[PDB]
């Protein structure tokens, strides 16, 4: 009579506890409050892929109602350490490459929920209209991560479609990132920063490196204009995880989760940072300040 | 490896949700964080003692390692569906008269923790000091409750010592708080607010009766003097809260909760509702706004 939800996160960044708060407040949207009939144990993997495998294995002996996986990796571990207790992903940017499901339509076996996959394309002509002498987009990206290297695929198809050059370096882990920034900022006239847990987790060493070689930073995330990227294109991670209480109640009142449709998001804001963007004698053209829903 | 603590609450009132809280930051202290390597269930009886019993019953059937029942009620039920694991009892008034051991010095069996007992004495010689023509105490109580009880009995020794009548009313859910405050605030120079959960929960009810009335209340609580109680003489829950976690790390290293001595909550902190008290037309003496350790 209690629902137990039990949540497992890759690592604490800002997107991903949005995405967690906005799972919670769904679920007491939909009836589901902690204290009284909903258990919610939540546990990060503080970005070890191992301590996702062990969070996978523990969360599937306690026989929770639902697993909710948020990110790929700690989905991942749990696809591995369950076939019959439903799984809702979410904020997973491709989760076919990942294997999560074999595709998105009725994906028929205990696995369903919410892709954040990134416009890559709309980013890179959006890089273009602001800095219309791009020769070079830097990026840095973990090779562990499947959701990096879905994202690599549609960057690298962009970069050439533009006839944009890219400049690429690798992380394996987040204290790798500032490095691998610093390796290519000033080979490359703007850094995406895209949608990677390790970058993620380390934006503020990526900013460092960057601002220290003049290169501005495109976000493929808000949480990262927040921290000094000029301008990014993201979702909004907050409504992704009130979006997954929906999958999450539908389970529990009996719904197979291989019948729920992924879903895939849309609507990304468009914000700039201006004080960033003066930082760097960077000029954000008219026709974009006009357009940006937000303004810091 | 990760430790599981399973916290049962009579019902969400200010006092019981600081100890909650402060039990939760002195479990951080000590090592054990959400997230990582706790595991922090927590259920509201929302006031029920039937769900008092049923949280027990479902918390004893998920084999955490520690019980933590907050306020007498809750305390009861897990004594009644555990004789093993270990609990801890936390802003319990009277745990002896409440039968969760059967002495505060080394109690022997799986039951240990914190009391909040009330100085009454030391509250009727306020009131007295405050209010020098008091001849008559109000008090409201739940005779279902333990603590409620054990509280009777200390106040009518000291009522029958200084010489003031007490009036009483019993209230046996919160709803029926305000119309037993109702019955007596006429007869009363001073309503009397004691740490029982019915009142707590129901303290605005109370206030408004009283106001209506023109008749002051004491509170034994400082969350009272914060809904319009005129003084208050209470204890810091969200301190009692940081003690209890010294008791759970205990336990959770393998100390036996028998071996572990009750301790007694002391220090109380004298605050004055001055707002409150010139709108009863209430002058509250020098000697007591001078130790007023705060003064809303
Ligand atoms: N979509 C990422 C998670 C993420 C969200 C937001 C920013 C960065 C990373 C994943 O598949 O794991
Ligand atoms: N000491 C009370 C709990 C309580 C604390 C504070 C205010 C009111 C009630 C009990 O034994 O249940
Ligand atoms: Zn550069
Ligand atoms: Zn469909
Ligand atoms: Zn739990
Ligand atoms: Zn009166
Ligand atoms: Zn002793």
């Amino acid at each position: 009579k209690t629902a137990k939800v039990a949540v497992s996160q890759i690592v604490e960044h800002p997107a991903l506890d949005a995405t967690r708060q906005g799972l919670l407040d769904g679920l007491k949207a939909k009836g589901y409050e902690e204290g009284k009939n909903l258990e919610f144990d939540y546990k990060t993997a503080q970005g070890n892929p191992a301590i996702a495998v062990q969070i996978a294995r523990q969360f599937v002996g306690e026989n929770p109602d639902v697993l909710v996986g948020i990110a790929t990796p700690t989905a991942q571990a749990l696809v591995s350490a369950t076939k019959t207790i439903p799984i809702v992903f979410t904020a997973v940017t491709d989760p076919v490459g990942a294997k999560l499901v074999k595709q998105l339509e009725q994906p028929g076996k205990n696995v369903t929920g919410l892709s954040d996959l990134s416009p890559v394309e709309q980013h890179v002509e959006l890089i273009k209209e602001i800095l219309p002498n791009v020769k070079s987009i830097g990026v840095v990206y973990n090779p562990g991560e499947a959701n990096a290297v879905s994202l690599m695929e549609l960057l690298k198809l962009s970069a050439a479609k533009h006839g944009i050059k890219l400049v690429e370096a690798t992380a394996l882990k987040s204290a790798d990132v500032q490095s691998a920034t610093q390796a290519i900022a000033e080979k490359s006239d703007v850094i995406y920063a895209l949608i990677d847990n390790t970058v993620a987790s380390a934006i503020e060493g990526m900013i460092v490196a960057a601002n220290q070689a003049k290169t501005p930073v495109f976000g493929a995330a808000t949480s990262y204009v927040e921290r000094g990227a000029i301008a990014s294109l993201g979702f909004d991670y907050y409504q992704i995880g009130v979006q997954t209480a929906d999958y999450v109640a539908a389970i529990l009142e009996g719904k197979e989760p291989g019948s729920l449709d992924v879903q895939v998001a849309k609507g990304s804001d468009l914000v700039i940072n201006k004080t960033a963007a003066e930082q760097l004698g960077i000029t954000i053209p008219e026709a974009v300040l006009a357009r940006a829903t937000s303004t810091k």
